[PDB]
């Protein structure tokens, strides 16, 4: 089974940072994406089209697609499994968002929740995934206002609020809350569910998100947003088969656009300042590997190679 | 109230790695220590005098003395606290060893655990505690033995033998392990006790140090125990008034005599190649300040400065 | 806070068998009602009026009225509290019914839940409460069919099915199953919530209803039902300030028609055998007193005394 | 596996009220046995003899004789199981005292839990259990002293205190008290572990036993006595294989000098009152049957049988 986790921290003065964590099994790399860029929904299906308004830096697993980024309006989208996850009923013959582009089209083409959610809440689009993929989506914009979106039984499902700030995987986000609500009446001192499993990393991420250092110093914000997410980590190689554990944790410091990222295998934490990255059209599209074992450090700007993308 | 863990992952192929948790409030520095120094056990009262047999690294707090190190014969000695700690009765008159320079001592004076318990049995001398500095120890060597000593209403008490592969804080071992023996009853896999109390922490740490995959790949197995350490830590700054969150976390290699070192603030994993390292009496003491912020990354070796101690 | 658990058993061969507590701070007594009895739905308001079809023992306290019973057809309707039921919207204008009499229109009118619900879904009348009273009902007939009836934010919620055993306090129908699911990824054997809170008693209720055997020998069903309501009950006196502890229990054989009843202050199971009594018309209202300690043992339409009701 | 609980009640001005359940896969009878009555420990080994100061009424399974009573000064001694006890290692030539008639001999010479406990400390005799059997004691008398009495690796192990108030199966007392620590740690008002292992029974008892009104009336003290014991019962035929499940309480109020008694399968409670009772050396030995289903109610003095043992 897959593990993710997703906690937005809600700081003094607009600190807001949003940390995430990838369990599979990824082949995750990381691009850096200039605007005015065009992409479409599909390659196959009828899709919709789109020149990109903002800049984005993301992370992708190669067979996966755009699970993760921030855009230069400090925009967070992110992709976590949700296995009873159904798009569409049969017979749905609206243009298809491939489920691998949905995150970038969001990135791309909105600086507010607000915006994301009004366009989305046409449903103009169908998510399309292949069959042999069952995904729900966090947005958070940088007032810290966050939208949960599902697909349930082919119907669109969509919860706003600041206070949504926790997403896991499933059951699906009504229930999940109630499971949350169970717990907080036990109280998170008292006890707290310590599993792997999807709604007890719902539960201390919730309840350890709130109980940080509530400081708007992005030395202190950052690594404690960081610590929370490494207690919903899934320890490393955990099999007692196969179990998901965590692989990759990211931490997006959406008000100074700023992105983190630490591999479970490689030693260190980097990030990616996208004030000091050119997102201007004509800048050309750049990349971090990492599914070559590459060891970055503190700003990786520097390490950025150029790509044919 | 402090916490700290301290598990054993006991691997394939002597694989032995010692990972540590550091949770406080700690102003800690870490220490080379070449061999054939010359030390005694306490400034006022009546002590016990030697000199080094095996160089060490070690971590030290300013008010706390040596309380985590490796020596080079890869003998693992841990101070971690324990509140109920009484290590003498009234009338005591024994030449006196500093609670300071206790770990010291041990990483001084002995490969193995064999040899460290056969003199401690011998209780030539009591532990010396200032009033307004109550902690257990953990020490294993490299062959993966463990012993876990305490000294509670006065007395002595140990339990040595390879399966003793988690230390944590309170109670006393021998109720601590049957706290343990309850929640193996429910299954880790079905639920953990997720809260930073310090048997819920041993509960984890026992769970998941068991269940990381037996590798005798440095490349995996540290990184593997690192995970797990990051699962008992106490997410930072946690105030839900005066809570301890983990501030380092150090894993030892004890195979291949590598010290890795992390801080909660700092963003990178570094380390100390033992074998890379002048123990030679006259090699001269050296340290690594951490006191100042300073960022570390890979080997740090490199970066070690001399000390006039 | 109060406490009343709900628990249908289903056995093999249409062996159907409901367990009820009552927990409160309750004056319970209880009433034999012939059929072709003439009632109406409120004393004030704009009302429903009916004459009773089926003749029914039902439960009823003081200030609550009729709380529990079963019909003559073997249908069992209870009403817990539900404390953030809401009934109506403001300008609601429909024909009221009292909730003290809402149950006994669900008894004197229905032998099958198909038919109270397909009533029920009319929406003809509203539930009238007082204010300085808010309370769900679940209904199951001798086919084990059960319904689970709410009002949310003055809208009517139903869950109708025979999976449907189990009934609590709050959260909501649609939450509670949730919580549920939650511990049944945990597994009854491993962990069961232990404690007097609304959804630790629907947990263990609906592990246990399933886990005692599959018998259609009442002289097992009806006593096994029994410890899974004991087991949920709340133990007497219960402070630790004004904690809600169980009083009364009940017991319906739906098969055989037979209603069992203990006190949890008076010694003896005692019951009535519905088939012992006469429910035709000019039978006239009968009474078992128990608001002045009474206590009685084993078939108990002996102690049935007249009434003028 | 076996399940018995029991748990003391301490109350205001002398009530002491002590509950026991019976849980098995019992064939348990009841016996009063009238005073100066002669009795050996063993029937083939080399025992030790005794004329009986005290009469005493006490429940008897048929293959593991008596396991629980009250003698005439309310001395109150019940067997329960303990699977890991060994009664003595190899080569032990003491007095053997039957694993049967051990509780019997407790009752029969001790009216204080203090002359009980010297008297064991002496270690006289052993316990001897045939091979294809293993239970500890706890005695508590009318002052509301308690002693545990276990026998590990052969040794004898006793806590004597009025704080020892519940007592169930595995793991040794000293460390069940530390599993009951843990939770008491948690709180019980936030969680209690829910299940029928002996821990969780022994956590439950504890924090309820303690929980219940503080009263001098037995018409409260005994039916909350009873409640907890009820809900630390295993739920009947509960199997999910061959799990224990509860079929008999018994409580026995040492004030009054009163036993109560009842059968999970036979609807009421039923008790023998004590200070009716004729213990005088001559009166001859009485029994309750149990065995035919019996149905007894209220005082059962009457219900006395006289019988040739």
């Amino acid at each position: 089974s897959n593990a993710c986790t997703r906690a937005v921290y809600l700081g003094p003065d607009r600190m807001v940072v949003t940390g995430r964590t990838m369990d599979w099994k990824i082949m995750s790399n990381i691009y850096v994406f200039p605007r005015g860029m065009q992409r479409a929904g599909h390659n196959k299906e009828k899709t919709v089209n789109w020149t990109s308004k903002y800049g984005s830096v993301i992370a992708t697993g190669y067979d996966i697609g755009t699970c993760d980024g921030m855009n230069e309006k400090g925009l967070v989208a992110s992709l976590l499994f949700l296995p009873e996850s159904v798009y569409s009923l049969p017979g749905d013959t609206r243009p298809a968002m491939g489920i691998s582009i949905w995150t970038q089209y969001v990135l791309d083409n909105f600086a507010t929740v607000r915006e994301a959610v009004d366009e989305m809440k046409k449903e103009t689009f169908r998510i399309d995934a292949p069959r042999m993929s069952t995904l729900h989506m966090a947005i958070t914009d940088e007032t810290g206002n966050t939208a949960v979106i599902e697909y349930l039984d082919g119907k669109l499902s969509i919860h706003e609020g600041k206070e949504y700030q926790v997403m896991t995987n499933s059951p699906r986000y009504e229930l999940q809350l109630a499971v949350n609500d169970y717990w907080k009446e036990v109280g998170g001192l008292q006890m707290l569910p310590g599993t792997n499993r999807s709604s007890d990393r719902f539960v201390r991420a919730s309840f350890y998100i709130h109980a940080i250092p509530q400081t708007a110093d992005a030395k202190i914000a950052v690594p404690s947003v960081l610590s929370v997410m490494r207690n919903v980590s899934v320890p490393f190689g955990i099999n007692t088969p196969h179990i998901s554990s965590t692989r990759w944790r990211s931490v997006s410091d959406q008000k100074n656009k700023v992105y983190y990222f630490e591999s479970t295998l490689t030693p260190n934490l980097f990030w990616l300042d996208l004030k000091k990255i050119d997102f201007s059209p004509k800048a050309g599209v750049k990349k971090l590997s990492l599914t070559k074992g590459e060891i970055y450090a503190g700003d990786a700007v520097k390490d950025l190679k150029d790509s044919q993308s």
